[PDB]
């Protein structure tokens, strides 16, 4: 698809927001950490690529769009930093749909599809159902939304096919 500017590191979109969401304190949960945000099963270097990204990323972020903006996770963040997330998916949002309609092939296929799209919401829904549990204390919150810089980080980086992290 078209490049914005070169191969760069990080995507400086977004990640200030999540960053926001790293004061809360390490005592308020332990067992309670795990990874349901970002499905690494499709973010692994087992089969990922450029164009594949663009699959698994949208449907990631497309997610997480509704997730607060169902206003259900959306009370949880401040109404200034929630309010702000709305836009920062739409940004990121734009880069995947824009190779949607490029006809690159990868956003196309019927049965690839469901393995991209499977992905993101088996692990998304253990994040509904897991939150449930705590009825959104603070911390089941804090470990999905950290979870989400994970998804970012592979997101934009593991396409490059350079160096993981085990």
């Amino acid at each position: 698809c078209d490049l914005p500017q070169t191969h760069s590191l990080g995507n400086r979109r977004a990640l200030i927001l999540l960053a926001q969401m790293r004061r809360i304190s390490p005592f308020s949960c332990l067992k309670d950490r795990h990874d349901f945000e970002f499905p690494q099963e499709e973010f692994d270097d087992k089969q990922f690529q450029k164009a594949q990204a663009i699959s698994v990323l949208h449907e990631m972020i497309q997610q997480t769009f509704n997730l607060f903006s169902t206003k259900d996770s959306s009370a949880a963040l401040d109404e200034t930093l929630l309010d702000e997330f709305y836009i920062e998916l739409d940004q990121q949002l734009n880069d995947l749909e824009s190779c949607v309609m490029q006809e690159v092939g990868v956003i196309e296929s019927p049965l690839m599809y469901e393995d991209s799209i499977l992905a993101v919401r088996k692990y998304f829904q253990r994040i509904t159902l897991y939150l449930t549990e705590k009825k959104y204390s603070s911390c089941a919150w804090e470990v999905v939304r950290a979870e989400i810089m994970r998804s970012f980080s592979l997101s934009i980086n593991l396409q490059k096919r350079l160096k993981s992290k085990e």
